[PDB]
Order: C-alpha cells, then sequence, then structure tokens
C-alpha cells in the first residue's frame, strides 16, 4: 500500500493516463588539437504518456520453462503469492524476492525535514505489476512437469520443494520446436516434447511455417483459456549457434516471413518464437546470446509495433565484475590484467581514460573468461576474478574475488525484473514536444542493466557501467513523476 | 594543456574570476500513516564565483611528515615534478600519480559527433593546482630526514629512493608536540623532535598555549620562507585517542581556547594544530581517526572562516566496501554478515526496510580485525567476507582477498584532498532571488568541507545532518559540482537519442 | 567383511589373542664442536599382545553431549547404524563417516601381482570396534534432549534431523557440574542440568568430592544399564580456563585428591570428571584446550593404569597447517609469516637451522583471529595467509580460504579417538632379551596415549620429551604400529623392483 | 663442515669406495572374493657401492641457457658462490638457495639423550656436489648474453642484477639446433643462434647428423677447455610437440642412429641433444613434457651405460596441489571436484580408496587445469585451486587456494636439486646380494619428486604422493649409511 504523489505542474493525469513534460539536456563535444574540448549543450523537449492501466494479471510464457530459472521462477511466484513458509537448518523461512531490484531495492525521493534522505520502493513510484500477479506457462523440449524439473535442478530447499509439489506438479511445458543443428548437439536424451514432427514421428526441420503457426496458437490459446490480454514471452532456453544475416533471407521483413516459409536453414527456433510473438503482439525477451533479432525480425517488430529484447541475461557475476572494474578506473587506478574463471565493457573503460590508457604507457588490458563444466557442485556457481593494477611509482594492487551462490536464485529474480520492466515500459509512449504519440523503441533499451549484450541501433556503443545503467533507469521513473536527476550536491548542507 | 570551453549564458568572465548561474533543485518528502510519500520539489537559485587565479605554489605542511605517507608524498612530488624515471626488475618506469582521482581520473562532458561519450580529465574542467606545485614541509616527533624516512618506510623502489636520496635528505621535519598519554609508548623512544620541553629537555604537557603559538609561528615562517600565499595543513600523523568532550572544557570556542591556556588533559596535540591551523586561516584536514574537531574547535572554524575535513583517510579496503555493499543492496540482495580482516554501511541498512525491518531483521554483522605482522611490511593484506541472502533460502558468499601497499594508495588520496580543498577555497556562492535582481553578497562553503568525504572514512558533517558514505554518490557530487561550474547539468545518464528514436 | 591375513613367523595366535614379535630399531645421535653427527643405532626387541576379542558394544559417555558435536556424534551413529537415508536438495543421500580416518581411510599393504600398490581399509588390518556399536550417553549443563540439541545446533539436514527426531528425543543428557567461574556467563542461563546444588537449588562450587563420587556413580550406572564392559569418556564440552598448577595443591596425586576434598578454587569441572573417569578405570580424553591433566591428575592415571589423551581436538584449519607448513620447510622454503583468521610449528622452525638461525633469523610471525558472527552458523570460514621466502629475495604468498561445517569435521575425529583408544586398551607389550628367552611379563601403553596426537592440537606428552606435530608423521606411527602388529615392517616407499632392475 | 658418521657393520669403506648391505623388504597381496587380502612378504638383499670421489667441479650445460630458469640458475650460483649481497626495499639481503631441498632442507638421524629428534642437512649424510661448484654453459637459439637474458626475464631484483652484470655479461649460449616444426611456431623473432644452417644461411632440417656431431663437439670442447670430467646436460628449453614412436625408426638403437642420419621427420632437437649426451657419456635430464626418451634413445642409453631423465619438471604448484589432494583422502574425506587455474595423480588416489571411490557411490573426481597467458604479471606466477569435498551426512568442504610467487625462483632451485641428485646417483652402483656390480637404472627413478611425468619402465604405475617420493629419497640416503626407515613409533615414549 505504498504510493508516491509528486507536487508538480509537469504531470497532468487524464483518463487513466499520464502525460509529463521533460526538458532533456545533453551536449556535444569536439576535441581540437590545441588540447581543448569545445562543449555545446543540447536540449530537446518531450512528453511521455503513461497508461496507468496495468494488467490485473500479466501472462508469462517462458521458452525453456522446465529449466533451472524456469522452474524456480515458477516456484517463487507460487511460494510468494501463496505465502509458503519453509523449513531449513536455520529454521522456518518466509518466501521473498531477494535479488529482485523492482521488488526489493529502493529509491530516494528527496530529503525530509532535518535534511536526511527518504527512501521508497523501486515499484512505489509508478504502478507496476507484481510477480504474484503472473500466470506462467511456456514451452520446453522436455515434458517433465515443473516438480520433476525442480528436483532435477537441485536449486531449491527440499522442504520448500515438497510444499510446492502439489501445485508445481500440475504445470507442464508445451512441446517446443527442436531444430537440433542449432544447439549444443546431443540434447536428444532430453527432447521428448516437440511440435516439429513429420508423418513418421521423427524430429524434422521441414515445415518451419506450420511450426510458427503452432506457437501463435499456444499464445492465443494461453491468452484465451486464462483470460489475459497482456502477455510477455521470454526465451530462457539453450544458447543457439548464431545465424548468418545474408540479404535475400534475413534482411527485410518480407524475406524473413518467406524464408520461414521456405524452411531456410538460417531460421532458428528462437527465430520462430520471436516472429510468432510479434505476429501476436506480445513482447519478446531473448535471455540468451544467439543473434535472434536479425534485421528482418527487427522490422516485423517495428512494423507490428511490438517490443523486443536486448540479448543475453547479464549474470550477477558479470555485473559485480563490471562495477569493480569501473570502480578502479574511476579512482585513477590503471588495472592491467583481469582474469575470470567460472565453473558451474573493458575496451570502453579503456576509452574513457586516455591518461591511464594511451600509447606512451600502453592502452591494453589483459582479460579472459573461462567457463568450465563441473557437475559435482549442485547449481552452486563459483566464479573467481583476479585484477592486477598499477599504482604509482612502481606499485601494484591485486584484488582476487571469489563469488559463490545458487546461480539460479540470482538469475531468476533478474528475469522477473526484466518482465516487470518490459511490461511497465509497454505502457509508455512519448513525443518530441515542440516549441503522433508514438510508443517507445521496439528495442527496450532501458533493460540493459539486465542484458549482457544490450541490443542497440546502428553505430551506437551500448554502455554498461552498471550503476549508470541503473541510474538511467532510476532517472527515468523520476522524470516520469516530475522529479529531476539526483545531483547529490546536498546544498542545504555544503552551503550556508 | 587540457582545456574545456563550455558555451552557455550561465557563465560570465570578469576580472580573473568565473561567474556561473545555477538553479539548484531538490525536493522534500513526507510519509503518511497510510504509507504515502508526498514529494514536494524545491528550487533555489545560486550564483557561484570561482577565483580563477590559482596559486603558483601551494604550501603544504604535514603532521607525520616522516611517516610512510608523508615521505611517499614528498617523494612522488619530487619524482613527478622532475620526471625522475627509475629502475625496476620490470625496467625503467616513469613517475605518475596513479591512484589520484584528480590527476588520473576522467569526467564525461557529454557525447561526440555521434552519441559516443567523450571524457576529459577531472582536473581539466576548471583550473586546479597540480601536486607538482606543492611545497611540502611539516612536523614530526622524529628528526629522521625524509631520505631516512624512505628507507625506514620501505615503500618505494630502492633505485627510486636512491635517485631521490640527495634531495630527500635536505628535507627534515620540524619538531612537533608530544603528549605521551595520547597514543602509544612503543612510539615513545621515537620522539627526539619535540617542542614541549622544560629546562631539562623532558616532555611536558604543560605550556600548551605556548606550543599553540609556536605551531602558528611555524606556519608563518614556512609561508614567508618560500614566498607562499596559500597553505594547507593535513594531519597524517599517528592516531591519538578520542578526547572526552565535556561542557565548560572543549564544548565551545572560548572554553577550548581556555582549556588550552589551562593545559587540560583533554587538549590533544592535533587540537593544538587544528586550533593553530585555524587561527592562522589555513585549512586543516584530519587524516586520522581521532575526533579532533570537538564542538568548540568547530565553532572556532566558523568564527574564523577556515575550512576543516571529516576524520580518517578512507583507505582502499574501505572504499571497496562502500561499493561492494552498496551494489548488493541496490540489486535487492540482502547482506546479513560482513567480516574484514587485515595485517559506515548504516546509511544502507536504513535505505531499505524491504530488506531490513522488524520481521526479516535489521542486524548486519560487521567486524574488523587489524593484526600486525612486521614481515609483510607496508604490504597490508586485506580480506573481506560478504555473506548475503538470496530469495527463498539461498545465500551469496563473496569473499575478496586484496593485497597492495597502503602508502601507495593513501598518498594519492592525500594529494587529492589537498588539490580539492585548495580548489574549494576559491569558490564562493550567493543565494539568489527570482524576482529581486541581485539579492545578496557572496559567502564561502560552510567551514566543514563535506565535498571531501569521498576520501574520508568518518565524514564530519554539520549537526543535525547524517553522513552519507555511498562512494559512487560521493564522487557524483564532486563531479556535478565541477560540471555545474562550467554550465553543465547533473549527469542524467539517459541517452534519450538512442532509447527514444 | 574386509580381512587381511599376513603370513609370517612373527605372529602367533593363542586363546583369542595375537602374539607378534617385533624388533624396534632406532638410533641415538650426538653432535660435535666440529659439527659431526655421531649416529649410534639402537635395537630393542618386543613381543606385542593384542586381545582380539573386541567388545560387542563400546560404552561412550560425552561431556557436552547436547553440544554441536555431541549430538552430531549420536546422530551419525543412529544414521549409519540403521542406514537411514535422508533427503537433500541433491537427492536421497546415504549415511556415512566421511572424515573418519579409521572408517573411510586406507593403508597400503604392499604391491600386487605386478608392483601396483594394494590398499586395504585402515580398520581392516586388526579388529577394531565400529562406531555403529557405540552406546552414546553423557552429561550436559543443559537438559535439552538430543533432538532439540540438533535443531539448536543447526548442523544436519532438516530432513535427516526429522528422521532421527523420534529416537533422538529419548536421548537426554545427565546433569553435569557447573562451576561458573571456569568459563563464561553468556553460557550461564543455559545451566538447568547441574548436580552441584544446595537445598536452595543454587549452583555451589562446594561439595566437589561428592560430585566426584556422583560422576563415578553415573559411569557405573551407565555400564550396568546397558550391560557394557568397556566405557570411554571424552570431554567435548565448553572450554574452561587453565588451572594454576601450584605445589601442595594439584602438583601430586594425593594433594589433587585432597584439593578436591577441600573444594579448591583450582579444581575444575573437567578435573572432577578426569579424576572420576580415572578412578573408575575408564579412559578419558580431553577434547578441549584447557589443561585438565595437571601433574597430580597424571600421576593418578599412572597409579591407576588408566589412559588419558592430549588436549584439544586438532580441527581442520589446524590439520591443514601442519601439512602446508611442513611441506614448505621440507622443500627448503622458508616461511617467515603466517596468519590465521576465522569466524605448534615450533618443531619445524627448530628442525632446520639452515633456514632458521641467528644470521637469517628464527622468528615466524603467527597470529590467529577467532571472531564470532552468528549469521554464517556452524559454517566456520577459515582463512590462512602464508608468506614464505624464496632464494635471492623473492617470496611466496600462499593464501588459503576454506569454509565448511566444523561439527561435521570434528565429529568423525571424535569417532576416531574413541575407536583408536579402545583399540589401544587391548594392546600389551613386553621388552625382550636377545639371549635370555622369555624375559618379562606384559605391560600397557604408558598412560598418556600419544598414538592419538594425530587428532589433537596440544599433544600431551610425558615430561622431558617434546611433542611432535607433523601430521603426516603422526599418521605414519599409527600406520606402522598396525602393520607391525600383523608382521609388516615400516613403510620404506622405495620400490626397488622398479628403481633397481 | 657438517658430517655424518654412522656406527654400523653394514657399511665398509674401501678405496674411496663404500659398500653397504641392505635387506630390502616388501610383500605381495591378493584380494580374494570372500573379502580377505592375503599378504605374503618378500625380502631381497642388496649391496650398494658409493664412489665417494665427487667432482671438485661439476660441469653444467643447460639447453635453453638464456631462459628464465637458465639465467637465474646462473645468477644464483654466481651470487651464492661469490657471496654477492644485494639491496632491496627491506634492505641488504644475502644470497642463498631457498627452495632447494638438497641445499636447505634437513633430515632426522635419530633422537638425542632426552629422546628428542636431531636434524642434519640433506646433503650432510653422504658427500654431494655444491651448486657453487658448478661451471655452467649450454645452448639457446637466441644469442643474448646472460645479462640481457636476466633483464629480459624480469625475475631478479635490479640491484642483484647490476651487481652481477659484469660476470653475467661474459656468459653467452652456444648456438642451438632449431627445427621450428617441433616447437610452438613463431619462435623466429628469437632464433638467431643456430648451428643447423645450410650453404645459404637459412635454418634447415637437413643434416640432422652433422647437427648431432656438433653438439658432441661442444660437449667435448666444454669439458676440455674447462678441464672437467663429470658433466650433466639439462634440457630446460621450449616444450616440443611429441613424436610418433613407429617401428623401423624410433624403436631399436640402430634405427634411431640411422634415422638421425636419414634426417627423418621424427627426429626432434631434444632427440639430438639426448643422443649426443649419451654418445659422450653425460647424463641427460629432460625438464620438459615432450616424449624425448623414445625406445631407441632409451637403448642407446642402456647400451652406452649413461643415465637419463624423467620428463617434465614438477612445478611447486603441482606439488602442493598433490600434497593437499593426498591429505584429504588420507583423512577419509572424498573430494569430488578439483579445479586449477594458473596464469603466468588423482586417478591413482581414486585407486587407493574403494571405500570413498566405488560404484555404489561413484568413483569419479572432476578436475581441470587451465594455463592462460598474461604478460602483465612479470614472471610472477599465479595459480588457484578449488577443492570441493563431501563430508559426512550431507556435509561439504570447500578449500580454495591462491598461490603466488616468482615462478623461476621456485623452478631454478628444483633444477639444481635434480643436478645434485643426478650427479650423486651417478656414483651409485648395486647388486642383488645373494645368500657384476652394475650401476643404477638408466632411468634415474629417484628424481621423481622433481619430475611431473616420472619416466618409468613397462607396466609400472609411477607414484606421486609427494612426501612419499621425498621419503623414498630420504630412505635411500639412510640405507646407504646403515640406517633403517623412519618408523615414527617413538617407543622410548609410548612405551614404559
Amino acid at each position: 500500500i505504498t504510493s508516491v504523489k509528486v507536487v508538480t505542474d509537469k504531470c497532468t493525469y487524464k483518463d487513466n493516463e499520464l502525460l509529463t513534460k521533460y526538458s532533456y539536456e545533453n551536449a556535444v563535444v569536439t576535441k581540437t588539437a590545441s588540447g581543448r574540448f569545445d562543449v555545446t549543450p543540447t536540449v530537446q523537449d518531450y512528453v511521455f504518456k503513461l497508461d496507468l492501466k496495468k494488467p490485473e494479471k500479466l501472462g508469462i510464457m517462458l521458452i525453456g520453462l522446465g529449466g533451472n530459472n524456469g522452474s524456480t521462477l515458477v516456484a517463487s511466484v507460487l511460494a510468494n503469492k501463496h505465502n509458503v513458509e519453509f523449513q531449513t537448518k536455520e529454521g522456518v523461512k518466509q518466501p521473498n524476492y531477494f535479488g529482485s531490484m523492482t521488488q526489493c531495492s529502493t529509491l530516494k525521493l528527496g530529503i525530509d525535514a532535518e535534511g536526511n534522505d527518504v527512501y521508497a520502493p523501486f515499484n512505489s513510484l509508478l504502478p507496476m505489476v507484481s510477480p504474484n500477479d503472473f500466470v506462467v506457462s511456456g514451452w520446453d523440449i522436455n515434458n517433465a512437469d515443473l516438480y520433476e524439473a525442480m528436483q532435477r535442478s537441485q536449486v531449491l530447499e527440499y522442504d520448500l520443494q515438497q510444499r510446492l509439489k502439489a501445485k508445481m506438479s500440475l504445470v507442464k511445458p508445451l512441446p517446443s520446436i527442436y531444430y537440433p543443428d542449432f544447439i549444443a548437439a546431443n540434447q536428444d536424451e532430453r527432447a521428448n516434447n516437440c511440435i516439429n514432427l513429420d508423418e513418421k514421428g521423427n524430429v524434422t526441420t521441414r515445415g518451419k511455417w506450420t511450426h510458427l503457426q503452432r506457437i501463435r496458437r499456444d499464445i492465443q490459446n494461453f491468452k484465451e483459456e486464462n483470460a489475459l490480454d497482456k502477455v510477455i514471452v521470454l526465451w530462457t532456453a539453450n544458447t543457439e549457434r548464431y545465424v548468418e544475416v545474408s540479404p535475400g533471407v534475413n534482411d527485410t521483413m518480407e524475406n524473413l516471413l518467406q524464408s520461414i516459409k521456405n524452411d531456410h536453414e538460417e531460421i532458428a527456433p528462437s527465430t520462430i518464437f520471436a516472429a510468432a510473438s510479434i505476429l501476436e503482439g506480445v513482447p519478446y525477451i531473448n535471455g540468451s546470446p544467439q543473434n535472434t533479432f536479425v534485421p528482418g525480425l527487427v522490422q516485423l517488430a517495428e512494423h507490428e509495433g511490438t517490443f523486443i529484447a536486448g540479448d543475453d541475461l547479464k549474470s550477477g557475476q558479470t555485473k559485480l565484475k563490471s562495477v569493480l572494474a569501473q570502480f578502479l578506473v574511476d579512482a585513477g587506478i590503471k588495472p592491467v590484467s583481469i582474469a575470470s574463471y567460472n565453473h558451474l565493457v573493458i575496451d570502453d573503460i579503456i576509452a574513457s581514460n586516455d591518461i591511464l590508457y594511451n600509447d606512451k604507457l600502453g592502452k591494453k588490458v589483459d582479460h579472459c573468461i573461462v567457463i568450465k563444466y563441473m557437475k559435482p557442485v549442485g547449481d552452486s556457481k563459483v566464479a573467481m576474478d583476479e585484477y592486477y593494477s598499477e599504482l604509482m611509482l612502481g606499485g601494484h594492487n591485486r584484488i582476487s574475488i571469489h563469488n559463490v551462490c545458487e546461480d539460479s536464485l540470482l538469475a531468476t529474480p533478474l528475469i522477473i525484473d526484466l518482465l516487470v520492466m518490459t511490461e511497465f515500459c509497454t505502457r509508455v509512449s512519448y513525443k518530441k514536444v515542440d516549441p503522433k504519440f508514438e510508443n517507445f523503441y521496439p528495442v527496450l533499451t532501458f533493460l540493459s542493466y539486465w542484458l549482457k549484450a544490450p541490443l542497440t541501433r546502428p553505430g551506437f556503443h551500448p554502455v554498461n557501467g552498471l550503476n549508470k545503467q541503473r541510474t538511467a533507469l532510476e532517472n527515468f521513473l523520476r522524470l516520469l513523476i516530475g522529479l529531476p536527476s539526483q545531483n547529490e550536491l546536498r546544498f542545504e548542507e555544503r552551503l550556508l
């Protein structure tokens, strides 16, 4: 029952609508030889419309529903929504969405009477859907029910597992599409739930269009049988091999549709699901590396006017490593080598500093990531990062970090955050006010804080500096309610 | 030379000074029994003035000049000032200031000819004094010349020390003030450079007001002997013991000044220096944990219009904790335990009651351990263990191990404070009225320069207010302040010309 | 069932007992002003006798029975004895004794049909009593039944505890002896199971000799109620404080016995148990750091012919330090500093004066840090930093971080001690004369069973001798002793049929 | 001036000779189905002859002289031999061979009067050569003098470097043989010191026999010009690609000689050096992985009656990891996964225990080693090992170890130990006394503690358990002086 009402003339509330004005400021720079940056500022006005009518229940279809994140994600909503307390060594525990930014982080609205900061919930500024108001379903090439999937995953406490048994046992993933030549082969001891078959059972790559049709049906059917209107699809399945974006097949929307029709080799399963999600209007989020959103799939989006992902879920490991890495260069410390070893954004940093990273001294940072397979750990992901930096006058700093957690209990909550923010971003439209009222960008570029390969538009360097990404996000919600950026100048203190 | 010319009608240049208009917005909030935050914005206009004429030489006087940092400080200046390369098992190295945020750090000025961020050196926005212009000197309870101090310290490359030897030798710290009972006895047979001595050259905590007058004279002599105009004083000496703040004694200006004239067992060596520093109009920075800025001393700083800095140099293991811990609470992760070993997060446990409350708990186990081991040397080895909670019973154990040479990290931070406070001393502002044109004369930063908390463990903030420690937040303020002065808004980090086509 | 029949004329079997001949060689050495070691060999013949009839049930009584280890101890026995699988987020697990050197460890019997080492279970050489035959009981200053103890302890799988619940509940520790001043007050409101009470049921360190007689009776009752013959007592209770050994008091047998009858402020709870244990002829093992085996108590053990064990359970972080540190000095590497953090190597710094001497130095900085943090639970996190020296100025920094659940490591070690001491109680020897056939009657191990030092931090050795801590060395002795008893020589590890064709 | 004189009738000293008798004991086992190991003991008598005449100066020729170990190894002997104290941050330091077992470890001879252990130097039992009595030379495809090689290597303090400049600058590696197709290609920016050339300069593979001849010459020349008789050669160069051991070429001694003559493709540079060392009688030690000692090269050895290596120098990293690994299984702890990440013996452990490692529970241990290249560390080798074990009743132990050192200052001293032990082993011969007097085994199998791939004879499992390897070694020196094995029974204590 938390709310935020901001005394501002910049916000006008209409018919379950919200229009806010926003003077956006920035500037352009140009370094001359003489060693002087000329800075010319640039303002552009906007007006955002926020459809305050949020779904009483958001539909959620995960592609890879029976996986680790899939199963736990379902268990969480169930455990939380229904308040299932569970037993452990340390005693009974109460469900929650720890690790989830929207559900458990907080923001500063301003100061109180004494001059001290006041914090409010991330999701208490503007209305947002609650994961408990999620209705989940999805596909998976393996038919085990979400209870067996839980067991198999070994990520949840055995008590919190049994208490959910009954409810978890009723959930079953819809058969998925299985073009084997696109995943890490030998996922055949698993595939026993496919819609892509031929007259004689066997898995087939022929019929790529009917396969598409069948996903749209499952979407329609899901939306209908559950009586939902809003629904989001998240690919949280196997990582597929990329596909060649060659003209005549992957480029323009028409060719793509056609190529799916032609059963073309370059049409991956994630490709179908995507197109299928668009032709049905549901936002699609690709939480894996593969270049799903190829040119053609990106257009069929702009066209149908639906929203899309940013490629690859950013692990809580890549995040932390990005912060620290940023932390160092900020301080004026030149890391010179950074290694990662994990068994279950640097190049641009180098760009921000020409003091530390130049030719006379060297503008190179050694780095390497290593992911090894070790079954005997039980979901528990172990990652270790070694940073070697150069302090002044011959000095050196060595920070070795050893991170360890249940991996999924860290990934699941971030999946939720993407869903909640994707849905929220859906109800936002804008326009260059000016001294139509078009939606956002088909590419939801405010969800980068959760995506490792921030899908962007041409000639643009997506940024990473984690807290920057979270600040952009915070600063968005704020502008939406008539609040400016956080300046941290605390002048009612520094000043008399 | 790195320049940054910003085009705006908010900045005017008159008589070697910069005049920048600024509209400081903020907002006040109020909760409700029903749990509603009523946010009511706040705008207040200002007109800042930056004396552009930065001093040609910045006089600097350290207390603990012969210590690890004090000597390393002087070394680095000599090294960088005279580009003295040196030999390493790695080869000929060049002098630098890595670790110096004001020297080796960059701020973003915006985007370029295509939406690609453009950074400039932190020290390039507005004119700042460079460490290569510092005129270091100071005091120390030991007469060891700075060269000996280097050897004794064991921080710099033997070849480097060798190259600096000749010059470093001529630098000898002045006698300080030794009041035995304010520190340790292991550091007693080290005091052969004191000024509190009776006819029988023996330490005596009697005659304090005389010492107070002596230190003040030191400052004066230093100034004129180098032909300096500005001087900053920084206590980087040993850690004293807290002083019991009692009424009538050090609770108010005059009383402190008297408790001094009275040789009170509460007047510490630093207090004399602080008072001395203050009474001479030179800023004073407490780089040690002890609370030298007792109420009375602070009131003196106000009456005088001198600056002072929030206690204890924020090291590296600490800096990295208000980064690591922040990050975790910012992602909805609940750290439940934290242990620091080696040989403030309160404003976080409180910034989220979703995490910390009566139901789920609000206690976070922190515990530091600082054992000594002479072997390792100036190579402190810090180890931190973070045990946070994840949803549904899981946990996250982030154990960081980090070794390096403090003095090398601590010396540039000290260089930073100095550059930054000298900078602040040239900035004056003026509250402005939207209707009444020109409504005020300029003032100076409230004496307690909190713009320096980035480099300080226990931020010394004015009564009533709470000290914020978020490192990223502390830097931002430094940054927006500098932008603000050249006509740029705060960083919004939105990039709406990429997110919004 | 694992057997190991060795063929040799050194072993004879008569009347449920094993008779093995053995020639114990050793050598005495002497240095010289010129630095010459004159090594003069030593041979002494023996005839060992091993009562093969091991007890059908081994009575075991713990002091701290409701503690983390005591309860885990009983759990594991119940679990393994009745093969009680349990559920984990990993699946149905089977009970075991991993961590138990006598149960899950193997000894090499030699080579096979081709020079390929053949190992057999440590407990297979000679008959040893299995933990599944222990009859656990004991005392505790708190009446919490063992099931509650489990919950309270938080060491075992919730499902496991649940399965053991019904049986674990019926196990309730006997009242112990509480002498407030010998430990901590935080552990005072926990004492609701005491036997030292006046008419006003209040703790009283008066009547000690009565308590002494009470404990002795406990032992007796335990025995007959279970139909046991052998019983071992192990103190795994809280850590008391050392007792000032003073003449006339606890310096000699009778005096101790009197200082007891006299209620002396030096007689501790453990002392009463030790004396009680001893006076009843049951071996006694001190699994805590305090020195309960004062001279007088030891002399009592001699007069009585009972066994006793060297103070403090050698944990995991420790075991791994007398392995890591050994290894380094054995390779000519000189460790100069060592730090142990968490929430004896003397006989190494001395085993090499090439490394440690007046020239190069002989001081190694060690320093432990044991801070408490309730969050992490029974999951102690140990961190060790080793900073050794390498030739020509280099160094080697080996920093190990290791987390696990003590009780899980400490419980099998306790099982080991018990199996091992019960074993020793059945072994008797006899010094033999090479010329005079049959020259002696059998004796028993000198009361202070040092064969158990493998599992003990502060080895309690007999006066004059020094306590050796090399872990590998401690195990070897255990091993060669067992081999020796089946007719095998010590391990030479030469493999001359591979090195010498 | 330390010595050890043992009162024993087992040792008789003749003409600068030493003959000791040794009753060697062991036993044979055979596990029957019923679950019973039958143990039949087996004794074999021996008599070793130890030629007490040690070289007043041992010659040392390193193949790869200008490398890291090469240069430092030379610097150490020089620094120590000449007592060159050097300056550092912590002040003047005195040279020493720390890390060297023979030169700095110690052994127990027995107890003293009170019953307490007495220790003596590893090299104070029987006479052994001192590294200061080494005269070094060798080959290297790069001609830089050992001073430049020092600098390049960045392993030694800059003061201890300059003090050695003069002496180090006079040492230059003899040109080596350079068949590029055998090493990690592109070692051409280095090779500028080769004997294998043709009429027109360029490196060549043709003439493999003359190349051999030329090494023997350098050996003869070195031995002669320095007036030495004893000399050992140690390959401490690049790791070569293995070679196929095919009959008709690598098998019998004759074919090998012939194949070298035929310029056969399967004849590597290390192959030449080896054969060349043998045909000259000098022991050869291969401190690298490549299968140098192929069948043919092993015979030409037995034949010429010279001694050979054991393949690959055992790093102080593999050692420690082996101890700990052993430590665990000894305690009864079942490690289940062990990873290694290093950027600059398990299978048999699994065999020793069928309790912990069987089928019903699983007899597999996950493991992996990862060596990445990171130039910005300066010789400093960083290695990290993670062990995950299973304690009882659901428990788990996790020991993560982070090792760091100058790498070479750790490898060099072990090279010395091999040289000192190889030389010592040379002066040892034995015979199966019996109720000729042939030398050892061409394969010096007592130097395993220093070799990672203990070269052995057919159908034999070389052992590793580090301290076992060191004990065998200790137990050898002991038998040589009439002392038995260390039993640790301390009966003048346990017993009355």
